[PDB]
């Protein structure tokens, strides 16, 4: 029953989160190149190791592919990358929402500010 | 330019968050007597310093009060809380809502989407 406490995302997700975002953003396109591992580690001050463990999560779910003598790639698949993002936020939508009607406020009031937020 | 790093939320404001949470929700309610810093350390599983920072936090967002000789209690003035919660969550709400906009998801479709999510029973 003790409260569950949070800990620090791990840095090589974080840097997942970072490139994911620039991909659904289009700061980073279908098949830029991305920088090395070693250029990534020296531009974030971020362990290489921790780079290419980022590397590997962000290729497992295809957000950037390898190809051998050329470099690490923006996957083409780039709108299935965003989708995904979009499915992140909307789960934030749907538990922030869901704490305001917890909180009081009732879902005829969440329609009329959410209005007033989009106005 | 490296990008920031987000470190772990130090305990002491997570206990902060918690409790006014409770307090936001009614789980616990204007004047309620608080547990001594020894008990909230033992119910949590924290060190009794990190509570004792996190009950000294509390008290500087007029959330609980420690009076003298009786002891720590939730404000009076719960619905003041009450209030600024909503604020977080009405911050986080419009920040959920920009940042949809700017994956480029209309804003008359996000309207759609919260009548949706609200629909729900
Ligand atoms: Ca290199």
């Amino acid at each position: 029953q003790a409260m569950a406490i949070t800990q620090k995302r791990p840095v090589y997700l974080q840097l997942v989160d970072r490139i994911k975002n620039e991909v659904a953003t289009d700061v980073l396109s279908a098949n830029d190149q991305l920088p090395s591992v070693r250029e990534t580690a020296l531009q974030e001050k971020i362990n290489p190791n921790t780079v290419a463990k980022a590397y590997k999560e962000l290729e497992a779910q295809k957000v950037i592919r390898t190809i051998p003598g050329k470099g690490t790639f923006i996957t083409g698949n780039t709108a299935s990358v965003k989708n995904s993002n979009q499915n992140r936020l909307l789960a934030d939508l749907s538990q922030v929402i869901a704490e305001l009607i917890k909180s009081g406020v009732k879902g005829e009031r969440i329609k009329k500010i959410v209005n007033d937020i989009l106005g």
